[PDB]
């Protein structure tokens, strides 16, 4: 750690290239602007919300770089990508629309979105598509995001797919939000990488939302402590140009002492003062230090600003960063949140109004007016220019990709289509069908195979040789390798699943992964993947309750299923057979980087199981892209059942289905249910539109059209809601689900397969409970089945075990 | 970064306290007995599964903690915790079966536990209920775990309830799950906290399972600049005792530019070849040092080792930071992983007994025989000699709290029984039953609210000026403000929620954040609260899709309860009104830490909305408790319906009873369902119990007990599935849901209800329309309510929107 003063000496500090009186006159107008934004939905009283504290405390600095630095998406380059600090939007709307590429009609609109003409609280590029691009609101997610997205720009480069060299990649943070661990979680491997392509922008104005970050201490000096201990290129930005003449006076040493020694939540009071505390309080700790400003006008002393406000203080940061090779740099701008604002952080408009010498008169102030400036204007002049010199306007986003891929047919992924001579598992499967993409021209490229250490263990080791580990084994291996680190794969995953967008070049991501460790430990991620517009797949390997038998509790994945539903525009599988992996992987190419560029990502579970795997049964396409279809049928003579499966528990089903057939007479129709969910989601929709239009005739949810009225029962390898979720279109009056609900164990598949009670013996057991209750059979029947088959009626719930 | 030796020099290390011979005998007896556990498994071929390359490289820093520094549970504290790593369990069962703690058929029963008398794969409390205490195998989840609890234990001193000062908590870890952002993301607070009772013990073994974790670089040196830099203390111990010599003698300076010079993946090389190779590549390197072996035979050159191995060295960095106070150590342990395994890294084991002198024939190498020392031998003698001077054995754990509490009586909160004289929000209901339990003198002081910054928001900041804000606002504050922070917030959580069993000091643990921020942010470690036998509350505050209306897409929670009724032992709440607040808190409070003494814990979703809040129905707390309640029936001679609504939507359904009522002569009755979770797993327990005893008299659901046969709909703030999830046993033929499916956008609260097709005019739609086709009424009615309503019955599904 440094000294608490800015790290470049003014003699460093290079000449500032712009008009810092029309910039102030600029940024007034966009302060004004962004706080007219959040008072007039406010004055709504619809509970909108919205901040002003915060944007105001960081305006300056993204003043200069809007002025001096950011380059927009251009015909080379996706230009800088900025993870602007999600709450800070209101000044980015200001700016946006004193560009005038926002109107006033949308200003007005600010939080009022579902009618069509306004505009999201903070960066969403779902909601918004044309021109935000990272989702930061959610705290922890930018930072880290933003690593891997300069790690995946460095990639495109070694690998020859585009020259992103004149990339620089800014994540905007909030001092307060370096305390998720995201965010400084990950930062060794800007080093590792050496990413000077990455810049961290820490507001350094020393509080959160209910207070200071370290009143107690110097959040700035961790900080600087931590990142400089990371291997980061580290420029504290402190003081504003008042302070030169005053250190460079200070022959003691006093002032750098004192500065040292005071803590965050004394500087911050000092901030509520005025220039007679400071000089007494602050600058009258010592002699030495009290006789530099003794000659100073209270006022004089009130005048001296934090180096966040400096903008040739600032300049000289991002001029240094941009210099800066080999690692990468994180800016500490310290600032005053509630900048300006006196009385907040009408009496108080009509302040910042005279504070920053806003152009609005006494008769329009009370009309809370947005400002812009006339063409041919000198402010109007300077914004555009400046702009236009660095490329254009941004943020800015282009949703689809312009070149025009030449897919595998499914026809490519005939061998997998046909029956298996070898038993394999639907992961092995899974590999294949990345292989068949590795064949095709067009794609194979562009495909981004990602793992998180385990490679053997999803037998991904044989590509290796083929395509080679991104080691910048060299610059030009494929597979990304991110170690023991399931956030940080997410985020490589998250960068290539939306180049297509950023930087035009679609690049199509497999992440495969312990299922577990999915959405369950980076849920908030793959929510912001949804919201960022992701394309690609994700794969749950080693999924199941019962299937990672040896594992247990923390691995056995019964449920990520529920979790990823939660993601409307996530399309998750747990397919059973090879054939059906290869379909899926196929329409989900074909949905998102086929014509339709369908803005969806896949989730597909498979196994580390292996098992005969059978012919597709022809015409079966249709029906596994759906989510079901039915396998085959069985004749009985005794009674009719229809079975419904998936994953690796569909095979049990199977063999339920031949000993109800062989011992009970009992005929029964097997379905295989390559999605429970999208079947759910498909009933749903059919429900609703039913009730939205009452004189048209109901339409039928797709399995109701494939199955029939015969009792059903179904088991799959997730808990019992993952099959229950369709009940309400089961068109039969019974549907029996067994799952795999309670904590995972330790034991052999079969084991398990009984203990959670989801094997042949209980879809036996529940399909024949069922006829018993319709008269079919006799209630004894099934009672010596439980017999039969060794089955503890009495054993506790496996959900309580 | 400092040199790469040993941080400390052997002038300065202690003499080691311990029979190094003796402990030899007993370690290499513990080494072999995990590998005959693992390897016998193997065997049955069931894919049980198991690790033995990372145990072998820290098994001696095991054994030098369990001889001479691990204190186990005792009268007085709970002794260290211990956070195990993982996959080392074999390691730590092997020692148990030699104190006679665990039974040969238990280590033949590893990862074979569903029977009764086997062992989980990894620490999992849940299923080793008084073994095992911290879930460590999800990498990441226990560095942060540890230095919350660190944090916990001060905070238990500093707040009078117990001294904790002879409580040391060690994180053991790997080098390779350092990667994972929880894994170094909080380390800071350490300092922050000054935690000089937590010690990170990371095995360096410089690999992870495909590969080394940095081959081109050194992970001792990046973990050493980034915990530093942090302000923690580290000690590296680099080189065993035979290294001392030649770095004293070598004057130049040279061995030790080597030693800093050479990265991971040759030093790897290194340990894959012999004497000889070494000799050449790595002291050849240099004249210098190619001279410090000169004299030494190519044996006495492979003999060097590192420093992990050598008791002494890991002794003298134990006990050193047994004495470093005003921060947290990592000690950087240098380590060979698969060590002694060589080879490998039936027969093939003869090399191992041969490595480590194990005292086993040739001829029974091949039956795999465990070894014991027999009651009277040396080595059994000084095991557990060494053991009792540290108070007994770990791990262990103690399920139940000892003492009795005097938790409030329902009584207590009559007040939020009574209609509430202002419109409140079920949050303000929340934070009004805080208080009511901090009047309680058994408990008041045993609560611990948790708050991740925002505390305004949640009207937190009352209970400020009354039990202060924990800062060692003083070091007795209560409240705990983890910062924009949720993990920790929930690891502070978590060490609170488990006090009663690692303290037997039972702690009660309120914590209250953005619900988005919950399960979906930290997910993984809400599993392993589960697993860690949790007793608390996790309050999900701002919750529902159209509630927090203004904050959009990544704050709008419409799904939470989807990702909490995933986890088994997690009771799941969206009340309605602040009476039903104050009995689902009161039962909790009663089931968890009253004499129940329940394992599990409790999420209740609360909202920002102020309305009217009702009177308890006489005789409704039952109800409450168990999921739904009929709050009422309108009387209607045109058709009946059933309503049901939970959260924030009930007074939007109740509404739609009025209109329906009102509007078309159709009466209801009308439900408040406090948790549809709760009542589905109930109703799957009924069917499940019911399938399994055919010849007995069947369960009914207890919604289907409350309910009856009339056309139902549902609406909640959350998606669809969460009120369809009892679809199964609601007993009517028609039963509509109503959901907030889709990403969430920033509007009105009436503007998002009308959007997301959940307000009373959908729920009055979808009720009519359930009476058309009852024939009913005319279906013109229903298609004329859509108009009156303004409806769009072409509107793109929210879900996709
Ligand atoms: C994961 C997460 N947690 C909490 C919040 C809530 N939040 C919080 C806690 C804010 C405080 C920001 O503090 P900061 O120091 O990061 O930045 P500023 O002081 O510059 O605003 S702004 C905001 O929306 C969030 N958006 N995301
Ligand atoms: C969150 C998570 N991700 C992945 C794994 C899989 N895994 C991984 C990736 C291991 C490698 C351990 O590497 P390490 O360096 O941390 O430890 P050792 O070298 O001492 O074994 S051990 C193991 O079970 C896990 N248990 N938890
Ligand atoms: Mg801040
Ligand atoms: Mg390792």
């Amino acid at each position: 750690i440094s000294n608490y003063i800015n790290t470049i000496p003014v003699e460093e500090q290079p000449e500032y290239p712009g008009n810092l009186e029309l910039e102030r006159r600029i940024r007034s107008a966009i302060r004004w602007n962004a706080i007219m934004t959040v008072l007039r939905a406010s004055k709504k009283d619809l509970e909108l919300g919205g901040h002003m504290a915060s944007f105001q405390s960081s305006a300056t600095i993204y003043d200069v770089c809007f002025n001096h630095f950011f380059r927009a998406r251009n015909e080379q380059d996706g230009g800088d990508l900025v993870y602007f600090q999600g709450h800070i939007s209101p000044g980015v709307y200001a700016r946006a629309f004193l560009e005038g590429r926002l109107t006033q009609e949308q200003l007005d609109n600010f939080r009022q979105e579902v009618h069509g003409n306004g505009l999201s609280s903070y960066p969403h590029p779902k909601l918004m598509p044309e021109f935000w691009q990272f989702p930061t609101v959610s705290m922890g997610l930018g930072p880290i995001g933003a690593i891997y997205q300069a790690k995946f720009l460095k990639y495109l480069e070694h690998r020859g797919l585009k020259d992103t060299s004149k990339q620089t990649v800014y994540a905007f943070l909030g001092d307060g939000e370096m305390d998720e661990p995201e965010s400084k979680g990950a930062i060794t491997i800007a080093t590792r990488e050496k990413l000077d392509n990455l810049v961290f922008v820490i507001n350094c104005n020393l509080q959160r939302l209910d207070g200071p970050v370290t009143g107690n201490g110097k959040i700035i000096n961790e900080l600087e402590g931590i990142f400089e201990g990371a291997g980061w290129n580290v420029i504290k930005v402190m003081w504003g140009s008042r302070w030169d003449e005053l250190l460079r006076k200070d022959t003691s040493g006093k002032l750098i002492q004192l500065m040292n020694e005071t803590v965050d939540g004394d500087y911050q009071t000092f901030k509520s003062k005025d220039g007679a505390y400071v000089r007494e309080h602050f600058f009258g700790k010592y002699p030495e230090t009290a006789a530099l400003v003794a000659d100073w006008t209270d006022e004089q002393i009130w005048a001296l600003n934090r180096g966040g406000h400096d903008p040739k203080k600032i300049y000289a940061a991002f001029k240094k960063a941009q210099e800066t090779k080999g690692k990468a740099t994180v800016i500490l701008a310290h600032t005053i949140k509630g900048y300006g604002m006196g009385d907040a952080a009408m009496d108080g408009v009509r302040h910042i109004r005279d504070r920053f010498n806003v152009p609005v008169s006494d008769a329009d102030i009370e009309k809370l007016p947005y400002i812009t400036f006339p063409e041919g204007s000198e402010e109007h002049t300077y914004l555009h220019a400046q702009r236009q010199k660095l490329h254009g306007y941004l943020p800015s986003r282009q949703p689809n990709f312009t070149e025009k891929l030449e897919l595998p047919s499914l026809q490519d992924f005939g061998a997998l289509l046909e029956e298996q001579s070898k038993e394999i598992s639907t992961t092995i499967a899974f590999v294949r069908a990345l292989n068949v993409m590795l064949k095709n021209k067009s794609i194979k490229d562009r495909l981004v195979p990602i793992i998180a250490d385990e490679a053997r263990t999803f037998g991904m080791e044989g590509l290796f040789r083929q395509i080679g580990i991104y080691s910048p084994e060299d610059e030009k291996g494929q597979i990304l390798q991110e170690g023991i680190n399931e956030l940080g794969a997410g985020c490589s995953w998250l960068a290539a699943a939306t180049s297509y967008s950023t930087n035009n070049l679609p690049m199509i991501p497999f992440y495969i992964y312990y299922s577990m460790f999915g959405f369950q430990r980076i849920g908030d991620l793959c929510w912001a993947a949804g919201d960022q517009q992701a394309r690609g797949f994700l794969i749950g390997g080693t999924s199941g309750r019962t299937t990672l038998n040896g594992e247990g509790l923390q691995h056995e994945d019964g449920h990520s299923h529920i979790q990823s539903l939660t993601i409307p525009n996530c399309i998750s599988y747990d397919p059973a057979y090879a054939y059906e992996v290869a379909v899926i992987m196929h329409d989900g190419l074909e949905r998102m980087y086929g014509e339709k560029q369908e803005n969806v990502y896949y989730y597909i579970t498979t196994l580390n199981e292996n098992y005969h795997m059978p012919a597709m049964p022809e015409g079966a396409e249709e029906g596994i892209r759906k989510g079901i279809y039915k396998l085959e049928t069985i004749e009985g003579s005794k009674g009719k059942v229809q079975l419904l499966g998936s994953g690796s528990i569909l095979r049990h089903v199977r063999e339920a289905a031949e000993i109800l057939a062989k011992d009970y007479g009992v005929g029964s129709d097997v379905y295989s249910v390559t999605s429970f969910t999208e079947l759910a989601r498909d009933g749903q929709d059919c429900e609703r539109w039913n009730m939205l239009h009452p004189l048209e005739t109901p339409r039928v949810p797709y399995i109701a059209q494939v199955m029939n009225d015969a009792p059903a029962v179904a088991s799959t390898d997730y808990m019992k809601l993952f099959a229950e979720q369709v009940r309400t279109y089961v068109p039969a009056d019974d549907y029996r689900v067994l799952g795999t609900d309670g904590f995972g164990r330790s034991d052999s598949r079969e084991n398990l397969r009984h203990h959670f009670e989801v094997d042949a013996s209980y879809v036996v057991v529940a399909a024949l409970g069922e006829l018993a209750k319709r008269g079919e059979i006799d209630k004894k029947v099934v009672a010596d089945a439980i017999a039969k088959f060794n089955i503890d009626a009495d054993k506790v719930n496996p959900r309580l075990a």
